[PDB]
């Protein structure tokens, strides 16, 4: 069972603007909340391939994940390659839609299954399969929340800040 | 204080067919589950007044609003003329954007109060303010998503009746 979850927000700041920072993956450590490092493992027109330090309930997890970017639609296409370790599957999109001049709907969707359980019984050699789909659930809700805030507060930070006055 | 929140979800039909949905309130008794019944007080160019009855928890709750309609801009503006008791104050926006030629992104938000405690510290005589709040809380979150899913499943299903062919 694949799970389709999206959360939205409406930023003061132009369409464009959110755009940059949706953009700029490396700027990420600096603004999202549970996000300590973000590193870049491959590049070029229209993509990013990156590996993630975030934290799932207390703890910091890593996995790797392509980007596909279109500015045009101002759309982020994000598929995770290696896994965390409680996840089968995870893909959705960011989506910047133009509101008017000055506002942006902003979306951030999740396609999501946690991983099987193994030999043990267990996902991850801890987790029940039923306490593993809670938790997961769990971290999608409370992330794309503190995420959709954070670039928000960003594109207004900078709207005050480096705009003016 | 005033309370502002936002739902959504990605319809697959394209705009112009999730704004008719949107726009025929004569429609919503039938397309809305928890809407029993609907009745068009006032009606011109660009605006519905609209008087709802819709069960919420336990019950039948009646309200009244005022739709401001935009096709132009794909966006529904309500504003409640009158409330369900625990309602102090309620308006907000359907919003569909073209996300591409078949499929929209679908937006509903809720600005939204508890009544005012009354001299009994009571609201509608009947709950404490944190009552109030937390029963509010609860029935936006509820029927918020339920008419997001009421929109999304009849402007999908519209779209295989146009693509139907005939049979028996
Ligand atoms: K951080
Ligand atoms: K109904």
């Amino acid at each position: 069972h694949m799970r389709h979850v999206e959360h939205t927000v409406t930023v003061a700041a132009p369409a464009d603007l959110v755009w940059e920072v949706l953009a700029d993956v490396l700027g990420y450590a600096d603004i999202f909340p549970p996000t300590e490092k973000v590193e870049i493992l491959e590049e070029g027109q229209g993509y990013q391939v990156v590996r993630l330090h975030v934290d799932v309930a207390g703890e910091i997890n890593t996995w790797t994940s392509r980007r596909d970017l279109d500015p045009a639609r101002r759309v982020i296409a994000y598929r995770q390659l290696e896994t965390a370790p409680i996840v089968g599957h995870m893909s959705g999109e960011w989506r910047a839609f133009t509101l008017d001049a000055e506002r942006t709907q902003l979306v951030l969707t999740h396609d999501f299954v946690t991983r099987a359980a193994g030999d043990d019984g267990l996902v991850a050699g801890k987790l029940t399969p039923d306490e593993a789909r809670e938790m997961l659930e769990a971290v999608v809700e409370r992330n794309s929340v503190a995420d959709l805030n954070a670039v928000l507060g960003e594109a207004e930070r900078r709207v005050r800040a480096a705009g003016g006055v």
